[PDB]
């Protein structure tokens, strides 16, 4: 459990664009079996009628597919594909590609260094979704995905990733079928409620909050609990949770570090500026000494925004998790000067209510 | 030509809410006789088809029209309404009244203060929009709305709304039946149009561009011909030009002041920044000094904001101008703390391409 | 309760355009007094954030104010005013005016003939819609505006449509406050809630359903529970309920009669004209008879019309209310021969799950 | 020249699904080597930023290019691949497959019989789109694509698909690099432009409309110009336009014919039935003897259904090709009793304006 760590962004012309990968392969940059995450945001909504996230997976599969001479379906199961959709305002379409190689015993630099580790669960069924199933068995990736990452202790775990499922009509009337009723009939509110199971599943594990209180009924229902490290994002791609922690060891050796906050609120870039100089990047020329930002937005659920009202709930045509990303990525791209970052929306027990947890990953 | 000007932003908790304005009324703090302009935020589209911003007039002129007892259709001419649809991400819905009382005699301190006037156009026909009838009336208007401000000379000018019609079927079907062709076909890019030619006419009017230059063809087409102080909205509630200057006289005794700028980009909150700095607004505390910023928000029209591609061009569910209203409303908001604010999209020769003029009003 | 009634389509060039009716006013077929109920469609999203269906009133009822001497909110409490937003596809935007004269005394034929009633409930707190109280209230309505119609049984009811509140962030974070959790926090599902009570209120009412199925959880779960007579459009606009029941009596002397039907999903065209044929209308030419056909739409909840997949439930773009109005719309068109028409979405327990309830007014 | 096809309608679960396909494959129904044509509906918007249609193709491409021993971007070259996106309201995403064999010289049948040929022009500059360049270009691959079909006269061609290109900000900026202005801006109008140019490329090559008047500025405003066999899709995926001829040759051996006709509007499901019927298809059982049917639909340009206004040209929120899609579909499907048919948006110069033609393939 002794890791180098390389994190690429790569830009992506369009969903399926994988040039920016073949590039970091044919160059000599990456090696395609050491690749073990890849982080996206694709173009399309990012809501339920996505498929710009399956899509992106399928040709990054299939690319690395060739190289490894495995079938792309094979390649899902050893590397963590998440893509976010909803590249709304400024927010650039990307990759965000992990490598992983043995602690390249060199000699271990001074501190302590960015790691990275994955995780899987079962398949679930359509009733377990945004209720206790999908909370414990995310729980127990989490804790598996910092054992692989050779994460020490909950202190030095900066970012958790987690893609979840979704409800359709096909797979409400199949739970309907068995006699038990979906957590919602509404495809979109579900999203919701994966997520939120999901980041309590995370919250969980990081004893952030603790095993009792964690009942079906608090679900999107109790704002007090989160995590302030979870970062989850729906999709109708896939059945499972996947999972990727991401911290530091004094294991590792790589080249990064990463480091961790809290948005109180969508415009709330002071934070991440702070962040930012938490980590000795003080002008804006060294802005670039960051690989990537990854954060959450939401629509603040009671309807404000400090003090001023705000349509994002309301609004029938845009959903709130579109206005959300919007907000926050222009918020960060003000502070980093562009709008190629990981925002990903809907943060329901991810930080504060109306706000979100983010990562900042640098050059050390 | 000697005025004291009161700025009062309102919140509204939906497009035909009169509350705010009730109030001021009946706790005397305005006098319905004295208001002169009301530029609004509603929370349709924005677009096409939106009625929320015909609505709020409605009410608005209804409601002075009681206290008045004048038909609303009679406040209409008597008062500029200046309805901006579109209240995306943090973008709070809200009314900023104007009200223009004869220079206040008495007291009245060293250096210029806040002025305003409006004008209007004829109607225009459709074939005429977007084109050179509208920007020479439009320029016309310009003129007579400095004058009416008490403006003396451009360097005093610091902000031009211009409200604008746009097309639709019948108004293009009614063109084609006279055997002329309308700009356009496309009733959402006919709103471009409309502001494009708009801008031109008042960067005509403040000698920023040389008459020679505007021919028809130049519209929506020359990204360099633009005013650095024009704000264009178009809307299908109206089928002539409102305009209303705003600026800064000796002769003023108004307990405000105006400063302006412009966004290189859609997150250029430096610029923003920099400008509220200029009024002497250096804290957070002070920031409710500011009673409103009026702002330019546009989609870099060739596809990429600081290098970066964005999405907003392509995205055929949600509109540019939503982008760009959100994105900038973000960032804006970011600096000032909160979404309440004037944030308008389409900047068709209004400041840089991808950019905008900006203004802000805040106690002397 | 001897009526003769009065039943005017009319066309609207926008949802403030009362020029349809400032007509049949100065032509004098109409008395605004006699006004006593309009049914519009207006050109909104018909979903939560519609103030095209608001706006429609305040223009309407300020309209008939001037001519009866009241204020407009002095006329909505006299006047049943039903805006129905969204008008997809074909859908032309229009109302549909209603004027009650007494029994116009004199010659009155063998046969049933139009009659019709109103009612209203008292308003509704944020966390009684989509429950018990919305249910029980709007029963008792029903049967109030039958009384009022004239209406001897069941047997001679044909059609009740109701207008119902929806929940918005402020409404929930009011019932929060007061330790009640709405039905829903999605302010779009609340209008299935709101629209789904209104109906199960409607078949107690009419004995469709017995008053011991209709528990709290029943509402948008159980499928079986309808009523064949209800139609329910939740807006934004109101708090509380407005019941139109419309039907036959032999008291009545109108020119006009009201057959209905089901459809039995979103494009079963057949039933309509089923339904058209047996008021003895053939031949296209005959369809004239025809002043108007007022429908139910959905998007069947199985995912599925007819054995193959729709998306209408997945759509996060367009929702599943505007998909099932675009259709239902273009089959109704297809065999009336145009797009006026009344057409509202989400008929939850209304007629079929996918299907809903639909009827037919034709000169006698 | 002589051919015997095979046509399959297979669902699609999504966009990338293929499993429809695997089977016809792996029962032996169908030969990869065969397959010379693939018709997709897609579930994405249709609209500019549709990935749903490059991503079914990818999946296809790459299925076949496992069965083939080929790579998927050669398999493309061999297989012509046009997906619609856009599947509103009933619509069901399927795929439309057609395999060629040699005339199996087994008996040539009595009557004429189904036979396809396909063909594909150069890639296009950004500023040939919609103009000159693609209308020849097109009428030449049209040609091409009837001899290669073996279709003898014009008479016998029942049915042209065409896939195009569209403008993206990136394109419009190359173009304008070499100092050349593109067909339009608005990267959703740019679509109308290119299936307009194409559809006068058929018109051309048909002799329908005379070489003389397809100047560059009759596209999109000469509505009397227009292909009554066209049928016209944009696409975000493809810079080179994707030809495939459909009609009738005595030469082949199909067990399948085609008919096709014209809608006069969007609602005209008559005109669909008539030609149905022409097929000796009489009864609702007989239905099944319909392969599929090929329809074009939009929104009539002069704002007017049969006399009554529609909104979908004015809608912001919901682009007008995805309301009439959602219309036709509809229509049709009430005909032929479900939605998994080929609506197609967007009729400019393809039948009447407002309507569009449309083909139907049935058994012999
Ligand atoms: O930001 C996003 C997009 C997505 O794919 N799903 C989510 O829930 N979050
Ligand atoms: O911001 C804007 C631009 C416009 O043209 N008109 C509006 O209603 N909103
Ligand atoms: O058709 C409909 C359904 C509803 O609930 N209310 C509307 O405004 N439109
Ligand atoms: O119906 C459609 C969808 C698409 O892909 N592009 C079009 O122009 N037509
Ligand atoms: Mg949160
Ligand atoms: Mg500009
Ligand atoms: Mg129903
Ligand atoms: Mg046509």
């Amino acid at each position: 459990h002794m890791y180098h760590i390389d994190v690429f962004r790569i830009p992506c012309h369009s969903p399926g664009d994988t040039s920016g990968l073949e590039d970091l392969i044919e160059t000599g940059r990456v090696a395609p079996a050491d690749i073990v995450a890849v982080m996206g945001k694709t173009e399309g909504n990012g809501c339920v009628n996505d498929y710009t996230r399956e899509y992106a997976t399928a040709m990054l599969a299939a690319c690395l597919g060739r190289h490894l001479q495995l079938p792309p379906h094979e390649v899902e199961k050893r590397v963590a594909f998440v893509m976010s959709g909803g590249t709304e305002g400024v927010l650039s379409p990307h990759h965000t590609v992990f490598a992983r190689r043995p602690a390249i015993d060199a000699h271990r630099p001074a501190g302590k260094r960015l790691t990275l580790g994955i995780a899987f669960t079962r398949d679930f069924l359509p009733e377990e979704i945004g209720r206790h199933a999908q909370i414990t068995e995310t729980a127990g990736a989490v804790k598996r995905a910092m054992r692989d990452a050779g994460i020490a202790s909950i202190d030095d775990l900066h970012f958790v990733q987690v893609k979840c499922p979704l409800l359709t009509p096909a797979k409400i009337a199949s739970a309907r079928s068995r006699g038990c009723a979906p957590v919602t009939t509404d495809t979109y509110e579900s999203m919701g409620y994966s997520r939120g199971a999901s980041a309590l599943g995370i919250a969980l594990a990081t004893e952030e909050v603790p095993s009792s209180m964690l009942v079906d009924e608090s679900v999107l229902n109790d704002w007090s609990l989160s995590s302030s490290l979870a970062s989850a994002s729906a999709g109708i791609e896939l059945e499972h949770n996947v999972v990727i922690a991401i911290g530091m060891s004094e294991q590792a050796t790589s080249e990064l570090v990463i480091a961790h906050g809290v948005m109180s609120d969508a415009i709330d870039a002071a934070s991440v500026r702070r962040t930012i100089e938490s980590l000795g990047i003080r002008s804006d020329d060294e802005m670039d000494r960051i690989v990537n930002v990854f954060a959450k937005a939401e629509a603040s659920p009671d309807g404000v925004v400090r003090g001023m009202r705000h349509t994002m709930l309301s609004d029938s045509d845009i959903n709130s998790t579109r206005h959300a990303r919007a907000v926050t990525g222009a918020a960060i791209a003000s502070v980093v000067g562009h709008g190629m970052v990981y925002v990903s929306g809907g943060a329901e027990h991810q930080g504060p209510a109306g706000g979100g947890p983010f990562a900042v990953i640098a050059r050390a």
